């Protein structure tokens, strides 16, 4: 038999990158990380904020404190940024969240682990300076969903490309390339708890998807409640994704560097769009590393229409 | 080590039941054809309305049909009803949907197998005839939930049981009894897509939900897209799950026999409520094999408001 | 998909049997414990006489406590016999070796559970006195291999059956029925460090094997050092095994009720034979628990070789 | 949580190596073919000379094929030598026994692959050339033993380590290191249905250790039939192993280049001895590419014991 993994595929590019290939060592020590992951979740009743979001934190920091690849880690479970010493430092600064959605583990929700790889470009002895970058400057990002199956989704400057693990060869096996993301799709997904903290826009908006103005059949509505899991029904049929400023927050809730830029840099990588609804995420220079941004996100067509709109109000 | 097992604990039960116990090799035979499902589904991309939708519903009827305590087999996979022959007839009717939510299976949503199970009490040769009594006769239901983890909960006449099964030993192991739910929730869960479609009462529900009058903070919102995850994390967090009838499609979408009534059977089981917005899910007496219903479920106290609503209105 | 599964086969035999199959959730709760065993062994390195040897044993006895079936155990690891209390009470009599050949779980070598399982006919309260029959009352035997695969053999008044248990479903698939070994083979099997300890007989026959009277090639030789790894592949090649009595320990060193004569009444049901050299291990009536006894095994002509040989001497 | 993993443990050897590391590639190329063929084993019978050992022989082809290390390939399963082609090669040629004892699947016997690891250090395009030199050529060997557990041992130029692998997490966990082998053993190991064949020393041996001169309690004898499992024995509880000429076959049954010399690199570097009876394994220099070579390996002092005889009797 022949093919496939994804440690099999990314060397397979980084061969005509033509790369070191630390980059490799990188998502391998990753991979594993997400494997233990995997595994923990899928009996955590059987094992008895939550104790394993630490646990995961660390598991994965492990992985890739020994990858000898990175050199700067930020956890969205760490006060600060966390420096890889000078035996195991590699050329790159890796932005993560161990474990999105373990607000919600508890109803065997899908959850998953979101990444984000910045080659530090710096000449300077590491420090968070090097974690607070565009989202333009992501060598490599993507996420790791634990739903029915374990996929996950990375995306680098060529493409888009899922990988599903087969549980018994614990490994990574490409079942989709180069993803690319219906330009319209027929859903929006939003906690539409907060009507009440909206803006005009998004009120409008989500306004026009339960009446179309021309009358076509209205979206549907899914959320989930696990951002990795709500982004990626939406990379895979489409549709748009919201989870925008509302006056109480007026910065979303979700973390840009961990959380936002990532699955921005998918997104735009796989043909989708990704705004605050004033700005590209990806063109946000951050001053926090743990400073969040609203995020919009999806089928480029869908977005635009909500910009139109923010723009209208504007 | 010692416990536990479904089967350990079912069997535990129908001795003081005091049972001849088919039910429990019911369970068993049941099972089995879960595993089979949640390891098929785990390895969809690496196996390549849905195909395995067919795959499942066989399955589970072939480990039914040799369970030799069924006579009589309802499937939302097939025309019409399955009876079993002489050789291996029990005392049982089982309704089940194989596999719902497979309409949303590529976006490693969770998805799951809806059960019911009455006791044929007639004399006559058994018929569809059989499978059409209403939601209060029945012996034993549940459903099954491949999410990160997959579970299995079972509702009895005792109360509901939460099983989830450890992938290694290949035994469900009961991590959760005698289940009962908040009796007040912070969650509304519908597609509100439709919004454009429902009643009154639904939408000054949601009104109410989005806008609290006494100003309480407003709930909040999940619709995953699959029933048997949206009730279950309904069923765990407690709040409310509503796909209510519209003006297009008078009756909801849920079907009642394999769909509806077990969700209730449970509900009910675990202190909740389960109403069309006009009467007990339980209590309505089928004619359709296939027939749906409306259905409103969950917290006790939240699915009151909503029908001192449709009450209010009517 | 359909079939096939133990207890689906074990159960659909007992239904002509025709039995009140208590047997049935016997082999269940047995096979569950199988399961655990199999799965504690293939991980014993990252778990890190022996302490699963306690392990398993209190992991069979408790599923074996549980199943309602039995009312006396016996455990090459206990003292004593083990009484079921009267509320878990079964009519069920099982002697068994957890787990045989630990002396060599080092080795990856493979290991098992040997056990037999007997009707205790008595109306008098249970004890021992029910444990020491004669092996041709056993009802049901067989072993677990723990090799490359796990297998069960099982034996029952019919005939010989094969399971492979699928590590994926945690079941036990029917792969091979109704097993029966070559009439003859190519093999001894005999721990030969003994040489100088062994009666005439087996000195005499060994020297037939490796140099054949009439000059045909001679036989192979294998010894693995777990007995159930050593009569399984008798029974698939066939051959024979060989663990005589020798001057230093006159009845040999395998214990008859949980070793010796389970694998004689699965070697007799199969075609094969198994003697002492001096009678059928099977019609020997024991006064101890945990004797011992010599034991010839496998192809009925070679077993009859040897014999003619002591008979010969005698 | 932290460490280990091969990858893990090879990687950070060869960085104080200090290594261009394409041998890690390699030794992940190879352990996912070892993942893959692990779990075939464990279900053949469910799956239904041998199939795989076709099977298994590709696969463990394709990866090393991409692994982008090796340029020249010895498969026992193979007419002439497999030469990687430009685009994927590399400096190293690897000499394998895809799965070795299939010629005794079927008993659940223990079964493996063995490896050895040569560099190229010829300017040449690659042939078969390159793999024949001696075994004293080797940069990495080792084996992987698919027993009751799934180990594999690797022996380096620095010593002997030994890896278990994680079913759950499909990761090999380092479990032992750096393994060296009792000084003496009680344990000799060879097929004695050959007692015919053997020569005077063999023969002598064996009396040896049947009734010691001295008198000191006399060896065990184990025979496995599968290479890899008796050496592995062999390796943990020391003592000797042997397939010596016999008249008939002068030079063994065992491949020199995939099987005897490897056995050997790794029993020199735990502290054992190879030796052919005339030679040390590792110093002959092969002309043929699946040519065989007699072997005698294990403890030092038996290797010795035998040797004495050897040269006692030339
Ligand atoms: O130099 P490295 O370690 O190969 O990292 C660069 C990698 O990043 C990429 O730009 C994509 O992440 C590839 O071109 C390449 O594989
Ligand atoms: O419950 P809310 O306010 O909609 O926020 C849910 C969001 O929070 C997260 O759990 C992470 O904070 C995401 O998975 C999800 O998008
Ligand atoms: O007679 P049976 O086959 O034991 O079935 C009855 C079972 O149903 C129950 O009412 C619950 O499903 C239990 O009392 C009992 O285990
Ligand atoms: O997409 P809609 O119209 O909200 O319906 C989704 C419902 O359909 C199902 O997939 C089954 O029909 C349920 O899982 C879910 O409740
Ligand atoms: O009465 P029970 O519980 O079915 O046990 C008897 C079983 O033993 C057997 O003799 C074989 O073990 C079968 O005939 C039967 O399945
Ligand atoms: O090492 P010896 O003396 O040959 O005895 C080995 C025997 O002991 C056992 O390990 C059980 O006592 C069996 O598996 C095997 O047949
Ligand atoms: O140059 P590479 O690709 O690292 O290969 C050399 C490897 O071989 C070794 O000699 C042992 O196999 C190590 O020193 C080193 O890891
Ligand atoms: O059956 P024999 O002649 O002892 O040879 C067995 C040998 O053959 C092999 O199966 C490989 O040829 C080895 O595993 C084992 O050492
Ligand atoms: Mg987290
Ligand atoms: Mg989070
Ligand atoms: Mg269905
Ligand atoms: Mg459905
Ligand atoms: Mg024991
Ligand atoms: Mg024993
Ligand atoms: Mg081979
Ligand atoms: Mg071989």
């Amino acid at each position: 038999t022949n093919i496939v993994t994804l440690t099999r595929f990314v060397k397979e590019e980084g061969r005509k990158a033509r790369g070191t290939g630390e980059m490799t060592q990188l998502l391998n020590s990753l991979c594993t990380a997400v494997k233990a992951i995997s595994t923990a979740v899928r009996k955590a009743g059987i094992a008895h904020v939550k104790k394993l979001d630490v646990l995961s934190n660390d598991l994965v920091i492990n992985v890739l404190k020994s990858s000898f690849a990175t050199c700067v880690l930020v956890s969205e479970e760490d006060k600060n940024a966390i420096i890889v010493e000078p035996e195991k430092r590699g050329k790159y600064v890796v932005c993560f969240d161990p474990l999105d959605g373990s607000s919600n583990i508890d109803c065997l929700v899908s959850i998953g682990t979101i990444f984000g790889i910045y080659r530090k470009n710096s000449t300077d002895e590491p420090s968070e300076k090097d974690a607070l970058q565009p989202g333009r400057n992501l060598v490599a990002a993507g996420y790791a969903l634990y739903g029915s199956a374990t996929m996950l989704v990375l995306a680098m400057v060529n493409g888009v490309n899922c990988f599903m693990l087969d549980p018994a060869i614990g490994e990574f096996i490409l079942v989709d390339r180069d993803v690319k993301i219906k330009k319209k799709g027929s859903i929006y997904s939003i906690n539409e708890g907060y009507a009440k903290e909206f803006d005009p826009a998004i009120t409008e908006y989500i306004q026009r998807k339960k009446f179309p103005p021309d009358n076509s059949a209205p979206y549907g509505a899914r959320y989930v409640g696990s951002m990795v899991a709500d982004v990626h029904r939406t990379l895979v049929y489409g549709g748009i994704f919201m989870y925008p400023a509302n006056k109480k927050s007026p910065k979303g809730k979700l973390r840009l560097l961990y959380e936002c830029n990532p699955m921005a840099y998918v997104m735009e990588k796989a043909g989708g769009l990704a705004t605050t609804g004033k700005e590209a995420v990806l063109d946000i220079v951050p001053t926090d590393i743990h400073q969040r941004a609203p995020i919009i996100l999806g089928s480029p067509e869908d977005v635009t229409e909500l910009l139109e709109i923010y723009q209208k109000h504007a």
